């Protein structure tokens, strides 16, 4: 048996653009994911978020599923352009109404809301003014955060500024695979910097408006290992510093970017970037870490960053991501060791597999159970060695729009039949329900 501390928060997680559909309903402005997915060639099968899971209409039913499952926390995001259609200025009362109903329902049923302020659906109107590339986004984001705090902060007490800002910056503005679809290394590092400043400004407003709450920030993380005992160890050191929480937590805790990031990227950061560092050090209450995968890494003289991945013969998910459960232990231990934050949450962990509804009307995703079980086990371990892990969130409640992969990748513990919008709880969902009831594993 592996029992978790009393009060440990078992959660599920979603994001606004991935589940809601109806992106232009009730006076909402367009987002960058609306225009990105409506551009031919950007998303698999030309999928968009126009309908998605239709959560915009079926929100009550989805929450009832969370209730029925006994899950104690729900992490969801708010669509910035539903709230401020032009990004700043005018507030759309109908957008506030939609999240107000979700918030009140959750509290009625005793589910704890964890609100992600920004999960990638920037208002299109702000992208026209440069989006994350524009220093002024620190103001725009502050104003948006303030609206949320004032309207919801009486009831919501756990807040996340940014979801995966490395992805936002690098995959959105260097790789061009996500909105707004740009390929410019200098823009991508200005986005990194501005994301930090916007985060710090939001936290500052939070101290003024929600005096009894807690606020953090969420990072993607990979478990990187060297291909050989050789400068292979250093390329792993680079990937951890660049791709993992240190890119943002070295600034927040120590007032500068990590060493190896500066050696690679100093030419691409703003000239006097150090002038912003003391404001960036605004105290946070928790660190959220997402974790999915491990990667074997080698120095490579001819790669963009002097680094390439090498495929390993390990079990992979439908994403082709290698399943390495000890990565979640490693990253929890390392975060304590490097920055010692007062609280940590696993804000996302999960997997995509080729789910099908059997003749018996059930989704037998034993592979997802194996995945979840192995990772929850490893997180248990870190708790026993003193990591202040206060919660764990399965990505995702529902199969949903998986960004540039569209509907073809299913992460849910609940199946969605997109032709009817019927929800079918998967075996993994029933399994997790039992984990939550028992506050841990038992076999
Ligand atoms: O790729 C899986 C999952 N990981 C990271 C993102 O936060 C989420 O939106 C995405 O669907």
């Amino acid at each position: 048996v592996k029992k978790f501390p009393e009060g440990f928060l078992w959660g599920v997680a979603t994001a606004s653009y991935q589940i809601e559909g109806s992106p232009l309903a009730d006076g909402a402005g367009m987002s960058i994911w609306h225009t990105f997915s409506h551009t031919p060639g950007n998303v698999k099968n030309g999928d968009t978020g126009d309908v998605a899971c239709d959560h915009y209409n079926r929100w009550k039913e989805d929450i009832e599923i969370i209730e029925k499952l006994g899950v104690k926390a729900y992490r969801f995001s708010i669509s910035w352009p539903r709230i401020l259609p032009e990004g700043t200025g005018r507030v759309n009362q109908k957008g506030l109404d939609f999240y107000n109903r979700i918030i009140d329902t959750l509290l009625e049923k005793g589910i704890t809301p964890f609100v992600t302020i920004y999960h990638w659906d920037l208002p299109f109107a702000l992208q026209l003014k440069g989006g994350w590339a524009n220093r002024e986004i620190a103001d725009w984001f502050a104003e948006y955060s303030r609206v949320l705090f004032e309207n919801f902060g009486d009831r919501v007490k756990n807040w996340i500024t940014l979801n995966e800002p490395w992805v936002v910056a690098i995959v959105g503005h260097l790789y061009g695979v996500h909105a707004p679809g740009m390929r410019d290394i200098y823009v991508a590092f200005r986005a990194v910097h501005n994301l930090l400043r916007a985060h710090a400004r939001a936290v500052k407003v939070f101290r003024e408006t929600v005096k009894d709450g807690k606020i953090g920030i969420v990072f993607n993380n990979g478990y990187f290992e060297p291909a050989s005992e050789k400068e292979d160890i250093r390329a792993v050191r680079f990937m951890h510093q660049f791709n993992n929480y240190p890119l943002f937590l070295n600034p927040i805790y120590r007032g500068d970017y990590p060493e190896l990031v500066l050696e690679f990227a100093r030419e691409y950061l703003p000239e006097n970037y150090k002038d912003d560092m003391s404001e960036i050090q605004e105290k946070i209450d928790f660190v959220g870490l997402n974790y999915y995968s491990g990667h074997l890494v080698k120095f490579d003289p001819d790669a963009p960053a002097k680094v390439s991945f090498v495929e390993r013969d390990l079990p992979k998910t439908a994403m082709g991501w290698e399943i390495v459960p000890e990565g979640i232990y490693w990253i929890l231990k390392k975060v304590k060791e490097e920055y010692n934050p007062p609280e940590v949450y696993i804000t996302e962990n999960g997997a995509a597999f080729d789910d099908v509804v059997s003749e018996d009307g059930r989704v037998h995703d034993q592979n997802r159970i194996d995945y979840l079980k192995a990772h929850i086990g490893q997180a248990w371990k870190a708790i026993q060695e003193g990591v202040p892990l206060k919660g764990y969130f399965v990505w995702s409640l529902l199969d949903n729009f998986e960004w540039a992969e569209g509907y073809s990748k299913r992460f849910g513990i609940v199946y969605v039949d997109y032709s009817t919008q019927k929800r079918i709880v998967k075996d993994s969902g029933y399994w997790y329900s039992n984990v939550v009831k028992n506050n841990g594993l038992e076999d």
